[PDB]
């Protein structure tokens, strides 16, 4: 009797590029990508296990971009730059970007502390900080190659920083390429999501926010969304085919999100399996077991996340020892395993690259003992998504109707429904009145709503240039 232990490590990034003047705003697209991007899957080198993988089209985009040398970003020319040819305005966002990620133990170096305690910076100390905010970044593939730098921890030269943005390159250049070659190997399933990652219920049938939250204010949705829907689903499996060479029988919902509206579309595009989040299971079914493979409407398969091991690598874990962590989740999945007559399928579904920065060693001591122990525990397999679609060992249960919402505690209110963030849903809904071309489905993207109207952090004001840019770019 095995539990089935179903990896599910989600990669996005909305769209950073100005359409304006094609500069990327801000720079996290490079920095997951050499941090995590590429060694998220590299595991799978080193470890026998499954592991899966979602990417959104836009994050893809981008990556492909950055590999081509293509991408004008203006953080990284920051980087770049010899500091005697900063501008004042770039040494600013150099020590802003610096105190945003000082508390995150992979920015724990000696030599950053002392220089955000010095009032002026010379050449030798803004040197020093732009090669440690490169160096804080650093995946696990490249500890090795650069372990002399790290190891040097201060007097940083321009030629090895730039001797670290080349490696750092080479990373990007070789990312997609190792996903193909995980799904290739079979070690993994790769998915995809709707292209710029948007809330696909909302786009169906706002009235869908009402499930949850019947007292909630929204706009007057006075113009359908529903084929602007249809075509993130389109464009994607078309993307996906491109990268991957495989119709996508698999997506991922952004933000978990399902609704019996989008449920139908997803199955009408070909997509036969999906995962959402346990809070809408028990929204939606009394006897709501998410360890089963559900049917909604014997026409798609659904699996529920097991949210309490998600949220505990996602959010709890960085601050235990690596030891202690795996214990607790293994004896976790050992209490899930004995609760139950049949195999059990737990999904661990979480975003792939925002988690590992707050860990001792970026994850690393984490991941390596997790991943070395479920490969020597005989009653855990892990799958891949296609295993879990296909097994045949397992229970499952047929589902007429879900309650709508998302990860987020079940419901819209991180998008939809106070002042600010209805703002965005009335630009949106006023530019789609006069929309001329694609641009208008990278302003479908969450994120922008997720940003908007929360208490103001650094870097806040860029997302919102973003949006509008890219829903003036949609009109003309
Ligand atoms: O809340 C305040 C916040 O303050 C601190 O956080 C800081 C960061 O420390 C700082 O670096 C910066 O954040 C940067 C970030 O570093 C950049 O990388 C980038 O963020 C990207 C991100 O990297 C991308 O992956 C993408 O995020 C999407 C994500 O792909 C998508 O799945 C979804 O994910 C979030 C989801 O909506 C949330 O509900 C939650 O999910 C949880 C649920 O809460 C929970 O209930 C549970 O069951 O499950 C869920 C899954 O784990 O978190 C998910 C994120 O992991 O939506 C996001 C966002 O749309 O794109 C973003 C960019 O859009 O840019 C940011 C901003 O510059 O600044 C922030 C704030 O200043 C503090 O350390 C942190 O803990 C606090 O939360």
């Amino acid at each position: 009797k095995k539990l089935f232990l179903v990896f599910w490590w989600h990669m996005h990034q909305p769209l950073y590029r100005e359409p304006y003047t094609g500069e990327y705003l801000l720079p996290w697209t490079f920095f997951h990508a050499v941090k995590d991007y590429y060694d998220m899957p590299a595991y799978l080198k080193d470890f026998e296990i499954k592991l899966n993988f979602n990417l959104t089209p836009v994050l893809i985009d981008q990556i492909q971009e950055y590999a081509q040398g293509k991408a004008k970003d203006v953080f990284l020319e920051a980087i770049r730059k010899d500091p005697d040819d900063l501008e004042k305005e770039e040494v600013e966002k150099l020590i802003e970007f610096t105190k945003l990620n000082y508390e995150k133990p992979i920015y724990r170096f000696e030599r950053i502390r002392e220089l955000m305690n010095k009032e002026k910076l010379n050449r030798e100390e803004l040197l020093d900080l732009q090669t440690l905010n490169l160096l804080a970044w650093c995946g696990r593939t490249l500890r090795k190659d650069l372990k002399d730098l790290l190891n040097k921890g201060r007097n940083y030269t321009q030629e090895e920083k730039e001797y670290v943005l080349n490696k750092y390159f080479e990373i990007i250049k070789k990312t997609l390429s190792i996903y193909r070659e995980i799904k290739e190997e079979g070690k993994g399933s790769v998915s995809t999501s709707p292209y710029y990652h948007p809330l696909i219920p909302i786009l169906l049938n706002p009235n869908c926010v009402y499930e949850t939250t019947p007292n909630v204010k929204i706009p007057d949705f006075a113009v359908s969304f529903r084929e602007d829907a249809s075509k993130h689903v389109e464009l994607a499996k078309e993307k996906y085919f491109e990268i991957f060479g495989e119709h996508p029988v698999y997506m991922w919902p952004p933000e978990a999100s399902v609704s019996n509206e989008a449920l139908e579309l997803y199955y009408e595009k070909g997509i036969n399996m999906l995962a959402t989040d346990e809070v809408i299971l028990k929204n939606s079914v009394e006897r709501a077991s998410p360890y089963l493979r559900y049917y909604f409407r014997e026409l798609i398969s659904v699996f529920f996340r097991d949210k309490t091991l998600s949220d505990l690598i996602g959010f709890s874990y960085h601050a235990w020892n690596a030891e202690d962590a795996v214990r607790d989740f293994i004896g976790r999945l050992k209490k899930i395993h004995e609760s139950v007559d049949f195999q059990p399928v737990v999904f661990v579904v979480l975003n792939g690259e925002n988690c590992w920065e707050y860990y001792e060693e970026n994850g690393i001591p984490f991941l390596e003992k997790l991943y070395s122990t479920l490969e020597k525990e005989e009653w855990i397999e892990t799958l891949t998504l296609e295993e879990a679609m296909r097994k045949e060992d397992v229970k499952t249960e047929v589902i007429e109707s879900v309650k709508a919402g998302t990860w987020f505690d079940g419901n819209f209110l991180k998008w939809i429904g106070n002042k600010e963030k209805n703002e965005y849903w009335k630009i949106l809904i006023e530019a789609k009145k006069k929309a001329k071309n694609d641009y208008i489905l990278v302003a479908e993207g969450s994120d922008w709503f997720w940003w908007q109207g929360e208490e103001k952090a650094p870097f806040v004001e860029v997302f919102d240039k973003l949006f509008r840019s890219f829903v003036r770019r949609a009109q003309e």
